[PDB]
DNA sequence: GGTTGGATGGTAG
DNA sequence: CTACCATCCAACC
């Protein structure tokens, strides 16, 4: 009935600031360098001062650099972030036990148990914002409404450090005013396909076939985007299981010589095991990424859990069929692990 | 309809 | 860039 979602601010770029106070009220650009030359890698994340002029998550760094010298370049620490990260989510699961931890920097909390209506709500949201920024120092953004997706777009129309409640007629309003483009789960590939063809605002998906959206867009979009222009979205804040655990590196050459590729293959394993954590995948999957950016995959089940030993020697025949199959030099390479135990 | 195989495609931090 | 998932086109119990 109330869902209370929280997503923290420009996370990555937030811990370096707290961490680090040499460096606030500035640009602060999170980077993934992929290993290759100079620059080589994107941005990860960026606070608001490095997004006002184009510097976002996405692009390259030779772009961010070339549209802000100037700002403060920092190598991504994911066990760092994630370490603030599980404490976070701990502090959530006080406030009620269903809790969908949606990613490092996303909850959503089912609170129709904890609260009557939205005003309850509202004051209980503050009192979370309050409790985080006493506890870790990291500003939130809550959004509060009656499904998932709508607490999302809340909290996305309050952002920087902010609160919102979208109650029952403003839901209406914003189905037939809100852009397709703004809507939890739906990129830029997918709005700009719709833009094409008129398909500006959530209401528009209710004035097209089904076949004809479906032809379009797939399975699952198609549905979801039909659920909401007519408010049935109202599915539960369930508990979210990883599928799977992977790694992938790049090399600095390509490379179609099987003695080359392989530190780096068994460089990715050790990393991915890491990961894992007690863990026991029944199933493995060898990825390559070729010359011109072509993805190639080989992959076997068991009918037991794999030990890391397993992994190297059936990851290095996996890497094998590639090689036969495929007559261009890889670029980068790496393993997943799914099917869990 | 279910498992398992492999392919680009998409969303997000 | 990296991480993780989805979509689809396939064989076959
Ligand atoms: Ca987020
Ligand atoms: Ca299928």
């Amino acid at each position: 009935g109330i869902v209370l979602f929280v997503d923290f601010d420009y996370f990555y770029a937030q811990v370096e600031e707290v961490l680090n106070p040499s460096l606030k009220g500035k640009p602060v650009v999170v980077c993934v360098f992929s290993g290759r030359f100079e620059d080589s890698g994107a941005v990860a994340t960026a606070n608001y001062e490095a997004r006002k002029f184009g510097v976002k998550a996405g692009i390259p760094i030779v772009e961010a650099k070339k549209i802000l010298p100037n700002a403060v370049y920092l190598p991504m620490r994911k066990e760092v972030y994630q370490q603030v990260s599980s404490r976070i989510m701990n502090l959530l699961r006080e406030y009620s036990e269903k809790i969908e931890i949606a990613s490092i920097d996303e909850a959503y909390l089912d609170i129709s148990d904890k609260v009557r209506d939205y005003r309850e709500a509202y004051n209980l949201g503050l009192e979370i914002k309050n409790k985080i920024l006493e506890k870790e120092k990291i500003t939130v953004t809550v959004g509060i409404s009656k499904n998932k997706v709508f607490a999302k777009i809340a909290a996305d129309m309050a952002k920087p450090n902010g609160i919102k409640v979208i109650d029952d007629e403003e839901v209406k309003r914003l189905i037939r005013e809100l852009d397709i483009a703004d809507v939890p789960g739906i990129g830029n590939i997918t709005a700009e396909k719709l833009k094409k063809l008129g398909i500006n605002k959530l209401v528009d998906t209710l004035s097209i076939e089904f076949d004809k959206l479906k032809g379009m867009i797939g399975e699952a979009k198609a549905k979801y985007l039909i659920s909401l222009a007519r408010d049935e979205y109202n599915e539960p804040i369930r508990t979210r299981v990883r599928k799977s655990i992977g790694r992938i590196v790049t090399m600095k050459r390509n490379s179609r010589n099987l003695e080359e590729i392989k530190p780096y293959l068994f460089r990715a394993i050790e990393e991915s095991y890491y990961k894992l954590d007690k863990r026991i995948p029944k199933a493995i999957h060898v990825v390559a990424v070729t010359e011109d950016l072509d993805i190639v995959s080989r992959g076997r089940t068991f009918p037991h859990g794999i030990s890391k030993e397993t992994a190297y020697s059936e990851s290095v025949k996996l890497l094998q069929k590639i090689l036969e199959e495929d007559e261009r030099k890889i670029r980068r390479i790496g393993v997943r692990f799914s099917k869990f135990i």
